């Protein structure tokens, strides 16, 4: 066109336009004050309007990149607030922007964001909802500089809706709070999955990512043709590459184009792309990305036919080893939307391995014959894992469930810090409630989805401060094998118990007046230390100590005399127990 600005303005809309302009400036200039950005966004929104009136207007022709970088350098403090960054402003653009991208901090040093009181929020909301929302958007944006802007703007709207529906309720806290807590987990998972994808794309390479994308796309569009899927796995991979790099404009467009393409060729891909394809430009890609699995064709051959019996398996495989393996995935994946992608990748690598051992010997069509027999154990393991954990989560609550995990993982890796153990066992438990809620069909995939980021967080920390060689083995190990590795660790027999400390087992009646949250975290932290001290304790010897401690609290946090019963009856328990546990 002529005016790239006008086009995007007209396209996006004043409302979404200003929101994104802010998020953008916020992600680059993570240090300037809110008041500073609003001024920028306004100066910018005013310009764009100029172009929407007359495209020939000065600069209305300039490239978005050029215009953007021009304003960033309009920041005087730049040199003292950012210093080195102010140096980028001295280059021709290809480099100037490339320069900017570099000085983007992934993990800056800002004060953790504290959640005000429901009523303080609801009032701020009502008084001036624009600057209240804009201000909070600016706070999130600057802390997560690589979060895909449009997706962030999409959470924003989900936030604006919780306050709208809740701030008008009798019990605003019972309404809002459980909503903010959810939005928080989702937003945190989302940012972790993005970061996780770029990490793997660089660590493991284009091949692995393409293999992942194939199995992934085959489950959703089981009707599209492998040629169609390859077309998409190719573009898709190009999209993450650019998005990961950091350029929002490039990333934004790449996503736009691929979304349009998918829509025009709807029929060739899936039947469920109905809604997503009618939605506006800003929601299309996101919608499609979340879309539901199209139904898998009823009449289709068997796999053993084309991949087990066939005496060409080796001829076609050697002709092009990757295109053939991708076919196996495409074929196996669209037949199993109930499998986790990592399970699929686990099979493809098992197939690839035997295919290499058999196409090089006597009579292969007989070497790789008992291959599907090798898949059984691989499949049965995660399945049984889900069954056993969802069946137990049904016997004990989410809390009494998390505790069981606590015991399990502390015995596996006692070395791990206690606050870390709790955080992890906590998260895992939550994964237990959102996934065990689906039928045997959507379980495995649900689990892998959450587990991935959870497990990755565990490694990200451990990375910073290693503590166990065992976690490091599983963590730096195969991404496809991370989970299995951990489920594999056995009770650490090496580990030498920690010296007793009653201070660590000194509870004061304050626990009587603590939110169910702090109450648990309190009892749960003790539980961890308890096992770190006596790791050979049984579930019997432990269910006992836990139950005794159970009634105990009811006896003093409800007695006319409090902190006494907590010091007299307590002295008795730490004693009875100390002995009960050899
Ligand atoms: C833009 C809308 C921002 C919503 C406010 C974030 C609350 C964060 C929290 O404490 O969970
Ligand atoms: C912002 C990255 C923080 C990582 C935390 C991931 C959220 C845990 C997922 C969940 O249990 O709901
Ligand atoms: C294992 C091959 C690496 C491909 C990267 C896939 C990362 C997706 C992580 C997830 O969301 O679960
Ligand atoms: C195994 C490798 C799978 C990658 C398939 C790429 C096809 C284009
Ligand atoms: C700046 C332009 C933002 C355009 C967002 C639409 C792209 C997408 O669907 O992801
Ligand atoms: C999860 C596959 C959905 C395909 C849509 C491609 C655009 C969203 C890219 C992330
Ligand atoms: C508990 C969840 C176990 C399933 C993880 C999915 C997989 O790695 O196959
Ligand atoms: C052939 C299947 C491709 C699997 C990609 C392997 C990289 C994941 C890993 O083992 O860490
Ligand atoms: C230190 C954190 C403990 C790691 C737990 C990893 C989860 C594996 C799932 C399971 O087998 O239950
Ligand atoms: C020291 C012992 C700590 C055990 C904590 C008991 C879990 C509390 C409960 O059962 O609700």
């Amino acid at each position: 066109h002529k005016s790239e600005v006008a086009h995007r303005f007209k396209d996006l809309g004043e409302e979404n336009f200003k929101a994104l302009v802010l998020i953008a400036f916020a992600q680059y200039l993570q240090q300037c004050p809110f008041e500073d950005h609003v001024k920028l966004v306004n100066e910018v929104t005013e310009f764009a309007k100029t172009c929407v009136a007359d495209e020939s207007a000065e600069n209305c022709d300039k490239s978005l990149h050029t215009l953007f970088g021009d304003k960033l350098c309009t920041v005087a403090t730049l040199r003292e607030t950012y210093g080195e960054m102010a140096d980028c402003c001295a280059k021709q653009e290809p480099e100037r922007n490339e320069c900017f991208l570099q000085h983007k901090d992934d993990n800056p040093n800002l004060p953790r964001l504290v959640r005000p009181e429901v009523d303080v929020m609801c009032t701020a909301f009502h008084d001036n909802e624009e600057t209240f929302l804009k201000k909070y958007l600016y706070e999130i944006a600057r802390r997560h500089p690589y979060f895909y802007a449009p997706e962030l703007l999409f959470f924003a709207k989900r936030y604006k809706a919780a306050f709208t529906e809740c701030c008008q309720a009798a019990d605003k806290a019972a309404c809002l709070l459980p909503k903010l807590d959810e939005l928080r987990d989702e937003g945190k998972a989302s940012s972790a999955k993005q970061r996780l994808k770029c990490a793997s794309l660089q660590k493991f390479g284009e091949r692995a990512f393409k293999a992942w994308a194939v199995a992934r796309l085959s489950q959703r569009f089981p009707k599209a043709e492998f040629a169609e899927v390859s077309k998409l796995v190719t573009d898709l991979t190009k999209v993450h590459t650019e998005c990961c790099h950091g350029d929002l404009l490039e990333c934004a467009d790449d996503r736009a184009d691929l979304a349009k393409y998918i829509c025009e060729n709807q029929d060739s891909i899936s039947s469920k792309l109905k809604e997503c394809c009618e939605k506006p430009l800003l929601e299309k890609s996101h919608c499609i990305a979340e879309v539901e699995n199209d139904e898998m064709p009823a009449d289709l051959p068997s796999l053993a036919a084309d991949f087990v019996e066939s005496k060409d398996v080796c001829k076609n495989y050697a002709e092009a080893k990757d295109v053939f393996l991708g076919m196996f995935l495409y074929e196996y994946a669209r037949r199993h939307p109930d499998y986790s992608v990592v399970l699929l990748l686990r099979l493809a690598k098992t197939y690839e391995t035997t295919l290499e051992k058999c196409c090089a010997a006597a009579d292969p069509h007989e070497c790789y014959a008992k291959v599907f027999d090798e898949f059984k154990p691989l499949v049965e393991e995660p399945q049984n894992l889900i069954k056993q954990n969802c069946e137990l989560f049904e016997q004990l609550g989410e809390y009494k469930f998390q505790n069981a995990l606590l015991v399990r993982y502390t015995k596996k890796v006692p070395q791990v810090s206690t606050p870390t153990l709790v955080e992890v066992s906590r998260n895992l438990g939550k994964v237990g409630s959102k996934c065990c809620k689906h039928p045997e069909a959507k379980r495995m995939p649900c689990a892998e989805d959450y587990l991935s980021v959870v497990l990755n967080q565990l490694c990200v920390l451990h990375e910073k401060t290693p503590v166990s060689d065992r976690v490091t083995k599983c963590c730096t190990e195969s991404l496809v094998n991370r989970r299995p590795c951990f489920s594999a660790l056995e009770v650490d027999e090496t580990y030498v118990p920690k010296e007793f400390n009653a201070e660590t087992f000194t509870f004061h009646a304050d626990i009587c007046t603590l939110s169910e949250k702090e109450r648990q975290i309190k009892k749960q932290t003790a539980l961890v230390e308890l096992v770190k001290h006596k790791p050979k304790a049984t579930k019997e010897q432990l269910k006992a100590v836990m139950d005794d401690f159970a009634a105990f609290v009811e006896k003093c946090c409800k007695a006319d005399d409090k902190e006494t019963c907590f010091a007299e009856e307590g002295k008795k328990l730490v004693a009875a127990s100390q002995a009960a546990l050899g």
